[PDB]
């Protein structure tokens, strides 16, 4: 219906969206510096979210129960979670990144190195990957909240659905910290890019602002409701507005990281 094409089109806009990323700078002996190499993680992370997760969840929503099958669900979900939270982790170390230019900007290229960028990365897709997978497969989610999960039995659904103590462990650590490192920067490039601006008269909100105002958008409706449900009255069928919320953030962000940019586009319009 309006749900069903809407959301196939978000799996393909994704998919397509990112091979680009990818095409264009692995084989470009113009663009080997350190910093597209996040990008080119990035585009390789929303990829393969993309595809697995997406349309195993499109099949989920389009109805009331999953029925792939019980292995298959803790396996699925540790899945989506590894995968995103290190869409999140991305943003911020491309953040610190950009706040390292606008700081210091005498030490920068030998601050950013490729080697520091590898420890980027690794960190990026290993410590998501481990603490989903290990949170979802040791009954982690429900330690005290076991027979509710009545919302597994008759439902029999995929839902994180978690405990009193897990929303605010989850919540916390990846959008507490990855949210507030973004911030400070971001602050602090407004008041030293639009202060400059007076000594050269005598643009900066713009691009800030739709940065910060889509992640946040996209993410604070789902991550607030989560934590507060372990103190029930929220409901099955509008809970999962949320979880597409953050699907769609992710392909925008190769719009708004790596083609707003003119070298990209002139590349690119080769
Ligand atoms: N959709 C999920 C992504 C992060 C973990 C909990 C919600």
């Amino acid at each position: 219906a309006s749900l069903y094409s809407l959301m196939s089109l978000i799996i393909l806009a994704t998919l397509v969206g990112n091979l680009i990323v990818i095409i264009s700078i692995s084989h470009f002996k113009q663009l080997h510096t350190p910093t597209n190499w996040l990008l080119h993680s990035m585009a390789i992370v929303d990829f393969l979210l993309g595809c697995l997760i997406m349309p195993c969840s499109m099949v989920r929503t389009v109805e009331r129960c999953w029925y792939f099958g019980e292995i298959l669900c803790k396996v699925h979900t540790s899945t989506d979670i590894m995968l995103s939270s290190a869409s999140i982790f991305h943003l911020a170390f491309i953040s610190i990144d950009r706040y390292c230019a606008v700081c210091d900007p005498l030490r920068y290229k030998a601050k950013i190195n490729i080697s520091t960028i590898l420890v980027m990365i690794l960190v990026s897709w290993s410590l998501p990957a481990v603490y989903a997978f290990g949170m979802i497969f040791l009954e982690l989610n429900l330690k005290g909240v076991e027979e509710l999960y009545s919302q597994v039995s008759d439902l029999g659904g995929c839902s994180p659905f978690f405990s009193k103590v897990s929303g605010v462990l989850a919540f916390m650590t990846s959008f507490y910290i990855p949210g507030s490192v973004m911030l400070f920067v971001y602050y602090r490039i407004y008041f030293i890019a639009k202060g400059q601006a007076r000594s050269i008269n005598r643009k900066a909100a713009k691009t800030l602002g739709i940065m910060v105002g889509v992640f946040l958008v996209c993410w604070c409706p789902f991550f607030l409701c989560t934590v507060l449900d372990p103190f029930y009255v929220i409901p099955p069928s509008l809970n999962d507005a949320l979880y597409w919320f953050g699907y769609l953030n992710s392909a925008l962000n190769p719009m708004v990281y790596a083609f707003f940019y003119p070298w990209f586009r002139r590349a690119l319009k080769m």
